[PDB]
């Protein structure tokens, strides 16, 4: 609902690194 919601044909770092510190609660 993040990393898939944004992820392109090879960029995905972006979304996933926020995703990842997000859900760093």
């Amino acid at each position: 609902s993040c990393k898939k919601e944004c992820s392109g044909s090879r960029r995905t770092k972006k979304c996933m690194q926020k995703c990842n510190r997000e859900h760093g609660h």
